[PDB]
């Protein structure tokens, strides 16, 4: 069930899209620590940002603001629909804050009985009791005692189902624009637009979990920009910090008033995230992501031409899913481990789907080399 | 707060205007080794050049090293690392619930906690937290959490049964007026947990990592918990946390000696641990407390403001007399004006949580500034 690295695979060093273990074995990284290291390992600009801020100031309590946090808040506010930004340490915490805010906004602006949260099967929002209960895998929320109530799950991309359970007692709809863990499934524009319209009709808040698909991952800064559907609340993490734990909850003044346009934020985390933002939010990187996706997809199609293993290639930008044909159902972990043995680090998205989330600046030579290693791994699994 | 800190070094902090402050607050007991400690900066820089991040699929050398250090120095046999104390608390509470579920009964779900407790602001942790005002208004809270007064062993006895999975307690309630547990209370909780087969959970996010003069508060009391949480001081300002428990308990999870841990975080926390867990630092804490307390007594001798000085080691509470009840914020703001950063613990209590290696010169200067602030509020 879970993927655990063996005792002879402990990462010790990373540089760009390359990782070395304790035995000095080199790997090409198409996993990014699960879409976290969006600028690769020990990127010079991020290392510089960490070092200079690390000489100056690391920490301030929630009582104070700081220059890195204010700078990052301003950048996010300028680049998005947001008017207010709250910083935490992780996407889980950001989601906690978003869900709590949606609940509290409904409580004070409308009714204390307006508590229903609508989420989707296969969703992943974190492992805290609240976020795992909003998440759509019962296996992970069972066995921890009474779960926070008034959370309803319906299938992803099923607008009819949402209409059926949505009413004036609904406070929030929570959705990943692309379900990364749940098979790399993208929302249809109809579905997402419908959620926006239903939330408007019922005065509920539309919450986008973009912890995985955000911060350039899709080729747009956020996935909502691709769809042209504006959420009420957005959460971001993982890539935001490039490997440093940091997260952000984005919303409007009107919504945030329910609780300088910024709250919290570790000085060191925000300095690093600012450097990450400055690189990712450029025409060069964002437009390069589409080129790179095409390069990965070409290799995946070539492997499929040789070995015939995939039924679907999907996702957006450098979040790539490759669904295994029915003859290879449940074999995703085996392809992953074979990949590792061949010196390439990949992901799963359930037992039937291969997932790739490499650095957004991954070099062409690394794309080529890693995919040749993955091709070799595939051969060992099927032939 | 009407100023923005831009730079810190040891126990001194500068704002945007270049005004210099003495830091007796430590970002709320987080910067246990002061700002930009050279050993912590060096660890950050060195690991920052090597590897920052691994997913939970992998371990890493800093995580393993930090795990070994915590395992060797405490009751723990297993360590799970997260980013924050709130997250570590989520993990501890979930583990206590799940252990009870799979080892005893799915109906064994009651968590006992205490009034004025703080355990974080996630829905679950704030519900276990003992401040109803902060858990109200977020929709249905997770159920089966009972609160009773801190230090009220009779009350614990009354609500505890075989359906109880956990007792969660801060050995010293930091936020709740800097109230220390009595030895009888903590031993009582241990005995009751043994009797009803519940897990004793120590939230040592604030009172842990050297704060009391021992590495963890449970060592002062000689009462061993089943699960302990640690953050704040653990990373000296870098966000990192740990949940410590035994192999028997940890086995309830669906993996070696450690789980998770950011390589950069764990490298910094390792350097922090190596410094704090020394006779020099730990013994130095008692001497520094005495100096702080003597200053507080001198201030009281002059101004007659305090009714009580409490806490342990370098977590210090000073309770205001009824004449000054509800005015802790006023002394806080006056302190800031006078150039000293302090804390509150409710509107009735002044709190201090300075660097564990705070220089004597800084103790005297900061306390003199606080005396000036006290003098201002009085006049
Ligand atoms: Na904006
Ligand atoms: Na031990």
């Amino acid at each position: 069930l879970p993927v655990y690295a063996p005792a002879d695979f402990i990462p010790v060093k990373g540089k760009g899209s390359r990782v070395w273990d304790q035995q000095g074995k080199e790997y090409i990284d198409f996993a990014g620590g699960i879409a976290v290291t969006a600028l690769g390992h020990c990127h010079p600009a991020l290392v510089e940002a960490l070092k200079s801020q690390g000489e100056t100031l690391w920490h301030t309590s929630r009582v104070f603001t700081n220059e890195p946090a204010l700078r990052l808040g301003r950048k996010l506010i300028d680049a998005t629909f947001a008017e207010r930004v709250l910083f935490m340490n992780s996407g889980t915490e950001a989601n906690e804050t978003a869900f709590k805010l949606a609940r509290h906004y409904a409580c004070v602006r409308h009714s204390p009985f307006k508590t229903k949260i609508i989420a989707f099967h296969n969703a992943f929002h974190g492992r805290s009791l609240f976020t795992v209960s909003v998440g759509g895998q019962p296996k992970y929320s069972d066995g921890f005692g009474p779960k926070p109530a008034d959370i309803i799950h319906v299938p992803f991309n099923d607008l009819h189902a949402v209409k059926a359970v949505m009413d004036d007692h609904t406070c929030a709809v929570v959705v990943e624009p692309i379900q990364g863990e749940g098979g790399v499934q993208a929302a249809t524009p109809e579905f997402l637009k419908g959620l926006r319209d239903l939330c408007d009709e019922h005065q509920a808040l539309l919450v986008f979990d973009e912890v995985q698909c955000g911060m350039g991952r899709t080729g747009d800064l956020f996935a909502y920009m691709h769809y042209g559907v504006t959420p009420d609340i957005l959460t971001s993490a993982k890539a935001l910090g490039g490997g440093f734990p940091v997260s952000a909850m984005l919303t409007t003044q009107e919504i945030a008033s329910a609780f300088g346009s910024t709250y919290g934020g570790n000085p060191l985390a925000c300095a690093v995230a600012g450097a990450t933002f400055d690189i990712i939010n450029t025409p060069e990187v964002l437009q390069g992501i589409h080129t790179k996706r095409q390069q990965f997809v070409q290799h995946l199609q070539a492997i499929d031409e040789q070995f015939d293993i995939f039924s679907d290639i999907r996702g957006m930008g450098l979040l790539i899913g490759a669904e295994l044909k029915p003859k290879y159902k449940g074999r995703a972990r085996d392809f992953l481990y074979a990949g590792a043995e061949a010196g390439v680090m990949v992901l799963n998205a359930g037992a039937d789907v291969m997932r790739f989330a490499p650095s957004l600046v991954v070099e062409e030579a690394d794309i080529h080399e890693g995919m040749q290693r993955f091709a070799q791994a595939v051969g060992k699994v099927v032939a």
